[PDB]
């Protein structure tokens, strides 16, 4: 972790985060489906890139999704060995089309759409704020350095070159700091029932690390 740069969110994204954070939803568990689907997409991208350049997998040959709850730290981590994100991807809303898609999503919500449809607008990453008060995204793309993106959805996010953290090799590790009253989402049984309900058949292994 080196020099930290602070960026403002685009107005529509701050407006959406306020809606995600301060509205009651009965189906907040859909955040996990969105992150797992995003990880599966990132894994498909590295595989596709490796079709024409096999050395793209040299940085990490094992393609998987791994979920690590940590009740002591109050965090849920979703790690994949997908294509990762460059710094430019991180700046450009974690590689999404959030510029236009958050506004479109909020217009759909005002007309009766459900929060679970957030992934149809390409901005499913922001669903992490349904259960997390802060998110730290560590990421490593073959073409760039390892970075840490962080935001507590207070109008800004930071990007820091990660020189002191464990090397990912390639991919993205999303660490969610779960809100005080939503700690059920660190429970092993809750996590497994959610993965089974919404993410039962995907193309990659989903690993859950349980500690004793
Ligand atoms: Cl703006």
């Amino acid at each position: 972790s080196m020099s930290t740069e602070t960026f403002g969110f685009q107005a529509e994204i701050s407006q959406l985060l306020d809606l995600i954070i301060n509205t009651f939803y009965s189906n907040k568990e859909i955040f996990l489906r969105e992150l797992i689907s995003n990880s599966s997409d990132a894994l498909d991208k590295i595989r596709y890139a490796a079709l024409t350049d096999p050395s793209q997998l040299d940085s990490e040959k094992d393609l998987y999704i791994r979920i690590i709850p940590n009740k002591e730290e109050g965090t849920l981590t979703i790690r994949d060995t997908g294509i990762g994100m460059t710094k430019a991807d991180l700046v450009n809303n974690l590689g999404t089309i959030a510029k236009s898609g958050t506004k479109a999503f909020m217009e759909a919500l005002s007309s009766g759409a459900d929060i679970s449809m957030i992934g149809q607008f390409g901005v499913g990453f922001y669903s992490s704020y349904l259960v997390a008060e802060k998110v730290q995204v560590t990421t490593k793309h073959n073409d760039d350095e390892q970075y840490i993106w962080e935001s507590a959805a207070g109008g800004t996010f930071t990007i820091t070159e990660d020189t002191e953290g464990p090397r990912l090799g390639r991919g993205t590790s999303m660490k969610l700091f779960i809100k005080e009253d939503l700690k059920e989402y660190l429970e092993e049984k809750r996590i497994r029932e959610i993965v089974k309900k919404h993410s039962e058949f995907i193309s990659y292994p989903i690993q859950l690390v349980v500690t004793k």
